[PDB]
């Protein structure tokens, strides 16, 4: 019944438009610990190719052929969705590494790595009310995370005094956004806020810029890889992004809890595929095996691996343990907060000479 070793199933999306995001997921475990408490760490790792049904089946073998004590993922959010679905019906923690809407039927068995959406959005909207930023539009997806990132907008955005023109929605498949951008264009707001990931993101990017809109473009954390420059190129010029801190801790004091773990992410990950390969998702997978360093020795006073009694002890340490230090931020969730962020879990970048540079 009871194991020596933990085993943690892991649904990543290395196939299909999200693949940029689910491959430095899985490369990342390259660099976790192999062991917790003396205990080795058994990871079992699946692509979904960013499917729900691909990430619900990948969640329940994990839970009930390999007896997980913690599942992780997916990339993007409505595969996310999905595992959350299973963890909560089996009872298995889980550490989302797509943002998700953490409703009360999710919230007992699931926290998230990425920074939420308000945390990201404010940090956005913040810099477009220093910069004369007026009007506004939005292009996102027509799912789950593109809803998130305009209700935010409306939301948070409005009451900090930006009027929203104008919104349009594009399908995770679609390679043109013409229709959405002529409309956009046309309408002529000081900001536009894109709400996408991977490569989807650095579409309307290029698409608005070579249509000739002059604002100043926003993007979300789902675009915080170099992916993005490369797809974009001389367009990503300027724009204003969203990151988690891991993209320069460089840039950070040696007082910021994310400065260690993020050089430690980085040092290892270009040191095998090579300088400025840092990314947003990179830094999900790696942080979330840093929750388990903090929470899985507290499990493990009172509970054997492979056994409920450990899923449960898992779930109240992710509470009970605060202020837990990562390449992303610092973690402190509660019953009620399964994201546990604040600001140290953001910085603004921009791209000049086609790198990202932090803003002061
Ligand atoms: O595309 C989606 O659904 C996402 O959820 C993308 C995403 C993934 C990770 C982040 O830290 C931010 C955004
Ligand atoms: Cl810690």
């Amino acid at each position: 019944a009871e194991t020596n070793e933990i085993t943690i199933g892991i649904t990543v999306t290395t196939t299909g438009p999200a693949a940029a995001l689910g491959i430095p997921e899985r490369n990342a475990l390259e660099f976790v610990a192999k062991e917790i408490g003396g205990h080795p760490l058994k990871v079992i790792v699946l692509d979904d190719g960013g499917d729900p049904t691909a990430a619900t089946t990948n969640a329940r073998r994990f839970v009930t052929e390999s007896k997980a004590d913690v599942i992780m993922g997916s990339s993007v959010t409505p595969p996310t969705v999905a595992v959350s679905n299973v963890a909560n019906e089996a009872q298995v923690p889980h550490i989302a590494l797509a943002p998700l809407p953490i409703t009360p039927e999710r919230a007992k068995w699931s926290v998230a790595m990425p920074q939420p959406i308000p945390i990201m959005g404010k940090v956005l909207y913040e810099h477009m009310k220093k910069n004369n930023i007026k009007t506004v539009g939005y292009i996102g997806y027509s799912d789950s995370y593109g809803d998130l990132w305009f209700n935010d907008l409306k939301k948070q955005g409005e009451a900090m005094g930006l009027k929203i023109v104008a919104e349009e929605r594009f399908a995770r498949p679609d390679t043109s956004v013409a229709g959405q951008v002529l409309k956009l264009v046309a309408a002529n707001p000081d900001a536009i806020l894109v709400g996408a990931s991977g490569t989807a993101a650095a579409l309307p990017q290029t698409s608005l810029r070579e249509r000739g809109y002059k604002g100043l473009i926003y993007q979300t954390h789902g675009a915080a890889s170099m992916d993005f420059i490369r797809i974009a190129g001389k367009s990503a010029e300027g724009v204003l992004m969203a990151s988690g801190p891991v993209m320069d801790p460089e840039g950070q004091d040696d007082s910021a809890l994310t400065k260690k773990p993020g050089l430690e992410l980085n040092t290892a990950y270009e040191a095998k595929y090579g300088p400025n390969s840092r990314s947003q998702f990179a830094a999900h997978s790696f942080d979330a095996f840093k929750v388990l360093e903090r929470v899985v020795p507290v499990a493990l006073k009172t509970a054997k691996p492979g056994t409920q009694e450990f899923r449960e002890a898992i779930r109240k340490a992710l509470v009970s343990e605060k202020d837990i230090a990562a390449s992303q931020g610092v973690y402190s969730f509660t019953e009620t907060d399964r994201y546990g962020l604040d600001d140290r879990s953001r910085i603004l970048l921009t791209v000049k000479d086609g790198k990202y540079v932090m803003v002061k």
